[PDB]
Order: C-alpha cells, then sequence, then structure tokens
C-alpha cells in the first residue's frame, strides 16, 4: 500500500526537510567512529511517504494519547537510521524495528541530530559499515535515513551521558548530561506512535 513520491528541490518542503538534516549534524564523542567523518550531507533525493492504512493506525493511536494528556500529542518531527527503512515505509515501524540493547529499554529510537540517526544506517554502531567497501565513513554509497512524526505524549524525561513505557507515560526523552552540544533521543515502545513520513537519500561529504 505505500507510494513514494519525489519532491522537487524547488519545493518549500524539500527545503524545509533538508534544512532540518543539514542544521542537526554534529560531531560524535566516537570521532566519526560509527557514522562517519562530515559536517554535511550531499542531499540526493526526498521522498513523501504515502500509505493510507499506516498514516490511519497512526492517527488512532495519536488521539488515544492526545486523549490520555489533556487533548495534548506532544508531537515532533525526528530522525530514525535503521537497516531496515526498507521493511519499515512498507510494513510500518513495530517490535522488530526495536533496539533491543539501548539504554532506555527495546523500543524504537529516534533522534533530533540526524547526524546521531546517521549512526545506525547500517546497523548498531555502524555495523560494518557499507555493503558495497565495508566503510563505515563512506562517501560514495547512498544512504537513507526517515523523517518521522512521532507522538511522545507524557515523556519520561532521563538526564543523562518491546519494553513497556515506564507506568502513566507514552514515551521515554533521553536528556543529554555531559555533552552540551547534544540535542535530544526518545523512545516509544509502540509502532504506532511513529509514521515514516520522508525518506531521505543522501551521501555524507568529506570535510575540505
Ligand atoms: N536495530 C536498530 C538499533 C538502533 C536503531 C536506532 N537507534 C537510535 C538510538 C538513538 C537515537 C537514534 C537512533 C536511530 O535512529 N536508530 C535502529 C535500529
Ligand atoms: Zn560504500
Amino acid at each position: 500500500g505505500t507510494i513514494l513520491i519525489d519532491l522537487s528541490p524547488d519545493d518549500k518542503e524539500f527545503q524545509s526537510v533538508e534544512e532540518e538534516m543539514q542544521s542537526t549534524v554534529r560531531e560524535h564523542r566516537d570521532g566519526g567512529h560509527a557514522g562517519g567523518i562530515f559536517n554535511r550531507y550531499n542531499i540526493l533525493k526526498i521522498q513523501k511517504v504515502c500509505n493510507k492504512k499506516l498514516w490511519e493506525r497512526y492517527t488512532h493511536r495519536r488521539k488515544e494519547v492526545s486523549e490520555e494528556n489533556h487533548n495534548h500529542a506532544n508531537e515532533r518531527m525526528l530522525f530514525h537510521g535503521s537497516p531496515f527503512v526498507n521493511a519499515i515505509i512498507h510494513k510500518g515501524f513495530d517490535e522488530r524495528h526495536a533496539y533491543i540493547g539501548g539504554m532506555f529499554g527495546a523500543g524504537i529510537y529516534f533522534a533530533e541530530n540526524s547526524s546521531k540517526s546517521n549512526q545506525y544506517v547500517y546497523g548498531i554502531g555502524g555495523g560494518t559499515g557499507c555493503p558495497v567497501h565495508k566503510d563505515r565513513s563512506c562517501y560514495i554509497c547512498h544512504r537513507q535515513l526517515l523523517f518521522c512524526r512521532v507522538t511522545l505524549g507524557k515523556s519520561f524525561l532521563q538526564f543523562s551521558a518491546m519494553a513497556h513505557s515506564p507506568p502513566g507515560h507514552h514515551s521515554v526523552t533521553g536528556r543529554p548530561s555531559v555533552n552540551g552540544l547534544a540535542l535530544a533521543e526518545y523512545v516509544i515502545y509502540r509502532g504506532e506512535q511513529a509514521y515514516p513520513e520522508y525518506l531521505i537519500t543522501y551521501q555524507i561529504m568529506r570535510p575540505e
């Protein structure tokens, strides 16, 4: 049921999604080990992910959460990187997409920093890198991230450097507590609380 609609680079929607991707790059404490060494991306394509059944699954859950949280879904647009991006856009997020060994438990993880999600494109810790060159810093191979609409509801705040949500909460927020430049990361425990709205194809760019 999924169709992918190409956005033109001239379209304001392409430009605003590109700007969120580029402006949320940061340096990582691994010196680039997992995701590569880069300061910016070459955006090759942005596609809108259109699936009516998956969208309605998302909005149904969104209304449930909103009604449990004084009419406030606490909806964000967050990045997701995963070896399973093809399955996610066709089947929806579910338990198979969870980070079993995540620091906040087995849930589905999202990032404000696009470069944090980029660390998971080829697997946990970047796996063995791109399939063609086995290079975690490959500048040649095409990568993909999702930019997703995510319902947080009442989020449990974890200060720090599938399972169930903490009771009375709909998600967990991992607040950066050491690295002052890090943006927040978030975990949901129900696949219905994210919709994979944009599929972004890109390369990391070698700094000059
Ligand atoms: N199997 C697996 C494991 C981890 C991820 C994953 N973790 C994250 C952790 C923190 C912030 C963002 C992400 C992410 O964008 N993706 C995806 C699939
Ligand atoms: Zn490669």
